[PDB]
């Protein structure tokens, strides 16, 4: 299905209160604390995206340990996580599992 | 298709030689200084790998410059380049595309 199919599907069975914008962007706040977007570009690819503050820059950014990978990069020279895949194939337990994934790693770095 | 299929129909098509190692990982050169490893994990990702050198390692590392993304990482202290992307829906146009993309970006690094 579509990218909001998907989103809608995953915030209604998760529970969780979500908050879309302008430019069609999900966002959900993990406590009180962390805050991920989610943006589906040229109709393929959904991106995973949230804030670090002021980690250790130094990271090696090699793929291996998840799949797919969470890179960081320096935003605004501020420390940004994020992660891509396809949306072709994308089922809302994958995008549950990578979203868990992603929020964990989240926490262990901040 | 498989991986090896999808490698295969790509080398025999581009007319290009290959290597392939032990693990199952497929090399090509580019003229003479580009090479590039391309590898499947998990049954379902697709990993582009080559070196640059002693290229700039201030990189920001940000999605949205390619699809999938470039990402430089640091490897032995070395600069890499890699992309990944799922082998569903994956044809050999895109496989194709991806690569001369991938490589055009490593010479204009190198
Ligand atoms: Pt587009
Ligand atoms: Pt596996």
């Amino acid at each position: 299905t579509t990218f909001t199919e998907l989103m809608q599907q995953l915030f209604l069975k998760l529970g969780l209160n979500h908050q879309v914008n302008e430019n069609d962007v999900y966002t959900f706040e993990v406590d009180g604390h962390i805050q991920v977007l989610i943006a589906c570009y040229h109709q393929q690819w959904v991106q995973l995206f949230s804030e670090l503050g002021a980690d250790l820059p130094t990271n090696d950014n090699l793929f291996g340990e998840h799949w797919p990978a969470h890179v960081q990069g320096r935003l605004d020279g501020k420390p940004i996580l994020w992660s891509q895949q396809s949306l072709v194939g994308l089922d809302i337990d994958e995008m549950q599992a990578w979203l868990e994934r992603f929020i964990d790693d989240i926490e262990q770095r901040k």
